């Protein structure tokens, strides 16, 4: 078995290997990359996403989210308070202000220490989940707006044509902006490109051990767990590496820098935080290997998780027994 310790693997494809996206994902899996739940892909030196980032300041962040924490430093939830619209140029200035800017630090490990010590005492503002793309239309390789769609994959594998669309999302971050522990909708893959700015630190649980994280989360968030049998779908719970280690949960960590891709694999729980002002682009995708994960994915039906239009067909076709209850949660 390749990668039996489930380590995060880093890949350096050549420009020739960067042509065929599906083929490269399958290659990474042949080497055991998926066992970690997360892989890094460093693009060939010849590649670029676009020519420059000098002209992005007028993008609008219609609903910036203030991420307010509750709990203890290593075990907390966050809720999202909606703020007034602002441009990316305005958001960048805010991220760099004295109230929000990254503190002085020695290295990524010192900054990680500071994040886990102090995150709960601040409420950073995240420009998350903005439909759009920063890839140039002429970028032919690993262009996250030009990937094969999940609807087409399901149709190719299973023969059923379905409604729905699959487009990317932009994320504008600042120091301490946080992504809570989650797997993707329908335990899909994700791919994330860090276009510009400061790093993003990731934590990940191997897919084969995801239920260990779920059991800890039920223990640590006992009211939330009574409320919903899949409450991590709400994307609000944080647990620190120190707490994971104390509870024997297998995990790994890695820091993504500008110009790098990360892929999350089906049922790979992940969480993390941004180091400072940055911009990422991410999208879900599928492969043949996903279908079995999609069929088994948990679902939130309590009403909290509320998701895209396109998840309807995935549930309807892959999980017909669950469909009626899940759809009630949507309505
Ligand atoms: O970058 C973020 O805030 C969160 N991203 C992801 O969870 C992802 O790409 O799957
Ligand atoms: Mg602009
Ligand atoms: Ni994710
Ligand atoms: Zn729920």
């Amino acid at each position: 078995a390749q990668n039996p310790n489930c380590n995060i693997m880093i890949f350096h494809p050549t420009k020739e290997e960067f042509n065929d996206f599906d083929k490269y994902i399958a290659y990474m899996e042949s080497q055991g990359a998926h066992r970690a739940g997360l892989a890094k892909i460093i693009p060939p030196k010849e590649w670029k996403a676009r020519e420059t980032y000098d002209n992005i300041s007028e993008i609008l962040i219609a609903t910036p989210l203030q991420q307010v924490a509750s709990g203890r430093a290593g075990v907390f939830t966050q809720y999202h308070k909606k703020k007034k619209a602002m441009t990316v140029g305005e958001y960048r200035h805010l991220a760099n202000s004295k109230k929000y800017q990254t503190p002085p630090h020695q290295n990524f490990e010192d900054l990680e220490r500071k994040y886990w010590k102090n995150r709960i005492y601040n409420s950073p503002i995240y420009g998350a989940d903005i439909s759009g793309s920063l890839f140039d239309e002429n970028t032919k390789q690993w262009n996250l707006g030009h990937l094969g769609t999940i609807q087409d994959l399901l149709e190719k594998e299973c023969g059923v044509v379905i409604e729905g669309v699959n487009t990317p999302y932009l994320y504008f971050g600042m120091w301490k902006t946080t992504f809570a522990w989650h797997t993707e909708d329908m335990d899909l893959y994700s791919i994330n490109y860090l276009h510009l700015g400061e790093p993003k630190t990731w934590y990940v649980v191997p897919p084969e051990h995801g239920q260990r994280l779920e059991r800890l989360a039920r223990e640590l968030f006992p009211g939330s767990s009574r409320g919903c049998g899949a409450f991590l779908r709400h994307k609000v719970a944080l647990i620190s590496p120190t707490v994971l280690k104390e509870n024997g949960i297998p995990f790994n960590r890695i820091t993504q820098e500008a110009g790098e891709f990360m892929v999350t694999f089906p049922y790979g729980y992940h969480a993390g935080f941004n180091h400072g002002f940055n911009c990422a682009e991410a999208i879900n995708f599928a492969t043949p290997r996903w279908i079995d994960y999609g069929k088994m994915a948990s679902q939130c039906s309590c009403g909290e998780a509320r998701v895209t239009f396109s998840m309807d067909a995935f549930v309807r076709i892959l999980q017909p027994e669950r469909y009626d209850l899940w759809k009630r949660g949507q309505d």
